[PDB]
């Protein structure tokens, strides 16, 4: 059992120590690091993104539709090829399998 919410967070710990700025486009934008595990919009936001994990691992992932929601957000392919190295670090950094396949699922469609 993969502690797939310790591993988002190291995610997010990696991608916003990397690029600060795109810590700007959420809604704890300016919330230092430190305290984003206390942070309302935080918390809703990892959710998800555990959530989509588990989608993926469980068959039933939109990667399509992912993408057109971050295309959306002017978010695109050098953005998540920045997060599929982080999360490549947050996988490693707590014993997960790699999803660099899931990214590049995503990624096919930016
Ligand atoms: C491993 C890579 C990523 C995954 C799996 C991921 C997944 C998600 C998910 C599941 C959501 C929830 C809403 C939705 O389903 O569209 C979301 C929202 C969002 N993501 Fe990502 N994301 C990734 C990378 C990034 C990157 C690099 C950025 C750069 C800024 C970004 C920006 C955003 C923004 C702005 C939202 C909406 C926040 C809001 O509505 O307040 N994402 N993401």
């Amino acid at each position: 059992m993969v502690n797939w919410a310790a591993v988002v967070d190291d995610f997010f710990q990696e991608l916003f120590k990397a690029h600060p700025e795109y810590q700007n486009k959420f809604g704890f934008k300016g919330v230092a690091l430190g305290s984003l595990k206390g942070n309302a919009a935080y918390k809703t936001l990892a959710g998800k993104v555990v959530d989509y994990i588990n989608a993926w691992i469980g068959g039933s992932a939109d990667a399509a539709g992912l993408a057109s929601r971050h295309k959306g957000r002017n978010v695109g392919s050098a953005e998540f090829h920045n997060a599929k190295a982080c999360l490549a670090k947050a996988c490693s950094a707590h014993g997960a399998p790699d999803l660099g396949h899931a990214i590049d699922d995503i990624l096919s469609h930016l």
